[PDB]
């Protein structure tokens, strides 16, 4: 018999034999009976009356399609209440529902301990917070300038040589290293006591970050000039400026940075790889083709790196220069050869950069906004 | 009872039970009685017949949905004719809807003193309109000129040194600056005099721009060569080159240019920021890599900041390069690292300056076509 | 009454009151009564049913939208077929309408004489046609490849001096020359007495280019070097390397290069003239910061210029560096401000290209599609 | 008469004249009569009821429409089972149909013998695969480094003069370069007798690249020192580099590279092309220029390619500047001129490359789900 469906009015009709051919549901077994007013012997259903459509052409084809417009919410409640699976659908629209799927995830996504571990990450709820959060960047900052400034030669002295300021005033840098240490590690230790999961900070990175800006410091107190050689120190010195990452806790695009670069690292190593492979063919070339000439900086493979990799990046110095026809060609060759290889990780790497940057946007907005509800 | 609405012509049909669980709007409630001829005892109603759907839907799930493809225009008109709020609308399909709603709204986006002030805005409405913006364009391209054409070395004149034309015809170039200066003052006063909200023009930017423009004439004549040091007056002549903004009136481009410079202060701000803290990692690195050398001319940080920011940029001077291996090493990461973060604000910068040029282009398009009408 | 308009089954339904706000087309006047069989009282139309809709959406608001999805070509059918008129489309959505179409049209887009007009044109269809333009293309390249090795100093000839070929070889190379020349001014005889619209060709840009190709042959002849100044024929050797230009005919790319290069003159326009101004603001700065130095280059603002246009495209010759703070500052900003201001028309100029190349890919697609029919 | 059809449900109707105006299909043949249940005179079919509505508007129009939303499998079914062909379908909408059907068909896209043959292709399935993929590409690299480092001259040796290591451990690295080219020759050939389509093999490129980094070994043992010259093994060592592409078998960015190399070699030839003649017209504008200057480089058209070339990328060595006004002024529009026409294949390069990546990440992604089914 010509089964006859009214959904909301509209009058869809087929065979009860295709009706039948999956009964594990709502409409192929018999509880749908229960909306079986024979009063009009047409199985009545206030439901949408055109997400049913998809319905029988699983029912008449065997697999059910997925049209593009309607909100995928209303799609994925309808199916669940015929309790028919997404899982079922055939592969003829199936990724493009994962994708809605996915981007509609992302739309839709204590007395003193907790005092403080509350103040720490959101600054601008409290006051103190804040009298906290500047005041404890504004010395991140003066040891930034003042190690920068301890090397500049300042001070003609003609009584005495030419020295830099750091070891001219002494003591009146050394103070200011200590204090600027001494709140670093004060404020870190306030990090610490107030972390409920106090092993899942020290496993951190900013924990990392903070223990290494902190650490060159008392390493150079326990190293002292008494027993030391001053080769050794200068990495104390070196490592005595990744106390400027610390700026990541003030600033929300270096922390977008770090997002979008750990989630490209694919890509990255492949550059890695890639300019690798170019920089030792183009090296061996220009070496074989520059070795003998009449001061030839491509005195080796190793020293020919340098020219590689200047000319693949169009920096071009200019203090090594090809001089032969075959050295011209094949630095044409390489530039060229760069640009292509090293165009290749910018475009995705500035795309998730954007990406990741109003993605937070329009997720701080939207939560404004269904907060002010 | 099954309620039927043959909304013109479709026929819906739904319980009331469900019909009544929002009467707040106009089909809930009792005053579409009026559209409910009982000669059919269904709400013969004259609307669109496929709106109403998203209406009944709302009534069945709680929330109502927004399909794409139909035009919002009408889909506003609807929803308003039926009473119902698009703050109710579900965060399901809400962030497309406000899209929808902003391009649309960019779409459909006196005797004597306002005949000047619509003369200067709209030149080529009237023709007196014409002859004073290009007569008054004319003379900042002079001004350009001469001041550029002052300082070329011209002349041998075998009988004296070697002279600047600027200061062998003194007086030549003295009346040129005083003609165009004198024009530049009273167009200005011009502007004045004929300005509605005279104190929102001298907030504006443009206005800032005529008397910085204008008064390194003046302070010229104060600072006479009786009373004065040859280095405070060169910052006058480098003032004197704030006359070429005054192309602005005359360019929309430069406009255009200035709208979308601040329109994207944020990523500025970020692009500096991050610049100045890699330009002092890598500048630590390289001075610190680089100290000892026979003539190294890494002698502090601040000095290293010249070789880093070369690099960076991939302008490579050549004048500042590194010699040992380390610095050879972090050169060639510096060069990359700044391609890098330098590739992050030039697609929004120039993304956002076509979308404005092409707006601005449609905009006046769209314009003529409707006052066309 | 609630006039019932079953079109093509599909059952809409008005009053016949808003059905008459403009009866000046079909149905709201009374010639739609040739399809009002009175059997049914209803206005049976064997029309699109979902066309209906805007219509009769129309007949309610007062304007008719204009839905995405369905091909425009059923929608102007239909539109047509009522006689109503599609400048009538609100402004709610009326720009994607221009647009569609703009696009649907884009897709949708001899005994003797007329014998050599249609082998000229169409290399392909002849063979002779072949011989003709290989053969005539074959000469461009000996021309190009003779007038650049004319200049190689090759010989070393103990007896004389070092000379080079062009003017050791002298009737060797004048022949070569003679030659070339000589097919040039056949094949282009040959095109005018072809061309059907003798004035439009002489008028064209590909004859301007073969007359400019061809005179330094003539003039160079009228000009013996009995009447001559060595400085007034370099320019003669000049103008020759214009019949590089003549591989347009055989090119594809180039004649694409330059349909765009035209298509974009205003963004073109713009870069010169921004560029101009950028580089007279950064030459006035940096002469006035390097005016006073040991041996500065910074002589005058013409000569700032060359420091200027060197930077701002991160070529950076290092023949001209600044030496003072102020000229370090300075050449930092000016070199990422010529990054910016030059990577303004790059992405449409690149845009456009690729865009005109699909274009004529898919249109020549099409057309032998369509001839293959 | 008004012919009816209720499509499950949803009723058209139309006069049988129009129907039978292409009866060469179902519904205007009289095959269609097995659905006329005449209980209804109405051709009752359990088909999809937005489909038909495509039906009827061809035989109404005389061509059918494409519409967007619906997933173009179901489209393709129904035109199929009405036995309408999709060729038919008219230019208003088919290029769209194209696209849709090419990317729906991307989306659904031994003993000893056959044992080899697949634990060679695919190492992750077998675990003795990845002890002969890793142990393989191991030697690769320690050829690539040994033959890199046996040019660094190490070793000051006092008693003798100043030796590269490859000449001074003479026998040390012949070991290891016989080591690993046995081992690269060993696995070749049973690359070899393992390929089924043994003739397909040594066609391919792979096997290209392994041949022509294995022979220069032996043609090395061919000509030992006693008949050589030193100038004709200088090629031997140089394509010793090429066992450095045999990483292509470990990496898949260096596969997809390749792959969009040869999938853009239209656009390459076109860069070349247009490179070679910019170079040229440019060459021949600097040479004439340049021409008579105190120690002018350009002593030549093809020495002034070089020029040319370094400043057409943006490279800018230094060691070749222009000195005259009209040097500088064409080296200037050289600069912008090579950065507008390098630009052209960079962005369908990368375009090409990214797309081409993540098609075959999604293609493994769906592979994996459906063997997971």
């Amino acid at each position: 018999e010509l089964i006859v469906l009214n959904v909301s009015g509209r009058r869809f009709q087929t065979w009860r034999t295709t009706l039948e051919r999956y009964p594990d549901t709502l409409l192929g077994s018999t509880e749908k009976e229960f909306f079986f007013n024979e009063d009009t012997k047409e199985y009545f259903f206030d439901r949408d009356p055109e997400v049913f459509r998809c319905v029988l052409n699983f029912y008449r084809t065997g697999k059910l399609h997925y049209p593009r417009y309607e909100c995928i919410s209303a799609y994925d409640d309808e199916l669940a209440f015929y309790g028919i699976l997404p899982e079922i659908i055939g592969d003829c629209c199936y990724e493009e529902y994962k994708d809605r799927k996915r981007e509609n995830a992302e739309r839709l996504m204590l007395s003193f301990r907790q005092t403080m571990w509350r103040a720490f990450e959101n600054p601008h709820t409290s006051t103190l917070a804040l009298v906290f959060y500047y005041v404890t960047g504004f010395f991140i900052a003066v040891s930034v300038i003042t190690n920068v400034v301890e090397t500049v030669p300042c001070g003609t002295v003609p009584g005495s040589k030419e020295l830099p300021c750091g070891e001219r005033y002494s003591v009146a840098f050394f103070c200011l290293d200590t204090a600027c240490v001494m709140i670093f590690t004060v404020e870190y230790l306030l990090r610490l006591f107030a972390a409920p999961s106090r092993y899942r900070f020290i496993r951190s990175v900013m924990s990392i970050i903070d223990v290494v800006a902190i650490m060159p410091y008392y390493i150079g107190l326990v190293m002292t000039n008494n027993e030391d050689v001053s080769g050794a120190f200068v990495t104390l010195r070196v490592f005595r400026v990744f106390r400027i990452f610390k700026f990541s806790r003030h600033s929300q695009g270096l922390r977008i940075l770090g997002y979008t670069l750990k989630s490209c690292a694919s890509e990255l190593g492949f550059l890695l790889f890639s300019l690798t492979m170019a920089i030792i063919i183009f090296a061996t070339v220009m070496f074989y083709a520059e070795k003998g000439s009449s001061a030839s900086k491509f005195t080796s493979i190793p020293a020919s790196f340098w020219y590689t990799i200047v000319t693949m990046t169009t920096l071009g110095y200019g203090d090594m220069v090809p001089k032969t026809i075959a050295g011209k060609i094949f630095g044409s060759i390489c530039s060229l050869s760069g640009v292509l290889v090293i165009a290749l990780p910018v475009p995705v790497i500035v795309s998730n950069f954007s990406r990741i940057y109003h993605q937070n946007q329009r997720a701080d907005k939207r939560r404004a906004q269904k907060k002010a509800r």
